[PDB]
């Protein structure tokens, strides 16, 4: 049946659909502080979202997810371990049920109560899908979430939720300014991994900010009320969303501070 989080479609199970499930660099993954190597090799992120063209937000059965339009260089993510210029496309969240889980990826085995991912694609491959059969074809700003005062720059996102409670619905969602989601240091963790959800793809050059964004108990809670069931289908709501760390195997992680 198609994938999903539950008992009988989660991601214990999406290996039978997605053989790269079990592949060599799937992700999310531990952060291990303590064995991450500090890279000065690696340039400073350069996140141009100033001229950012949000389209619109849209529950997708496993997630919503705040569309951009990426026709042109609008929105985009450069430096830090990239070569080239990734244009952003859409972003989304994972979260959890309570707030002690909720993100995919950990740190020291630290989970936090959500994750948002910012996904962009490598402009040198002409378009999204000729990107996602590449090796470098995406980079994805992974942002952990602790519950803690309010975000104001998540709140436009959660007042609109009401009009995508399930499954399939769509809402306009233009003028919306990405930036408001950044925390107030770019440092980060990076190391090579895959989409943590099917096709589980294998071109992700993951960026993790060190520093999370702060969001009120209320701002996650309305996440908890969407559904990943369609209109009329009976109600299951959308919660932990999140794929457990995946192992290393021959990967190591590095750092951009000390
Ligand atoms: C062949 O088409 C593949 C389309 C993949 N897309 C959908 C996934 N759910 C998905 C998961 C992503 S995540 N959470 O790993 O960054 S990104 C992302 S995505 O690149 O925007
Ligand atoms: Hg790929
Ligand atoms: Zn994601």
């Amino acid at each position: 049946h198609h994938w999903g989080y539950g008992k009988h479609n989660g991601p214990e199970h999406w290996h039978k659909d997605f053989p790269i499930a079990k592949g060599e660099r799937q992700s999310p993954v531990d952060i291990d502080t303590h064995t991450a190597k500090y890279d000065p090799s690696l340039k400073p992120l350069s996140v141009s979202y100033d001229q950012a063209t949000s389209l619109r937000i849209l529950n997708n059965g496993h997630a919503f997810n705040v569309e951009f339009d990426d026709s042109q260089d609008k929105a985009v993510l450069k430096g830090g371990p990239l070569d080239g210029t990734y244009r952003l496309i859409q972003f989304h969240f994972h979260w959890g049920s309570l707030d002690g889980q909720g993100s995919e990826h950990t740190v020291d085995k630290k989970k936090y109560a959500a994750e948002l991912h910012l996904v962009h694609w490598n402009t040198k491959y002409g378009d999204f899908g000729k990107a996602v059969q590449q090796p470098d074809g995406l980079a994805v700003l992974g942002i952990f979430l602790k519950v803690g005062s309010a975000k104001p720059g998540l709140q436009k996102v959660v007042d609109v939720l009401d009009s995508i409670k399930t499954k399939g619905k769509s809402a306009d969602f233009t003028n919306f300014d990405p930036r408001g989601l950044l925390p107030e240091s770019l440092d980060y963790w990076t190391y090579p991994g895959s989409l943590t959800t099917p096709p589980l793809l294998e071109c992700v050059t993951w960026i993790v900010l060190k520093e999370p964004i702060s969001v009120s108990s209320e701002q996650v809670l309305k996440f908890r009320k969407l559904n990943f069931n369609g209109e009329g289908e009976p109600e299951e709501l959308m919660v932990d969303n999140w794929r457990p760390a995946q192992p290393l195997k021959n990967r190591q992680i590095k750092a951009s501070f000390k």
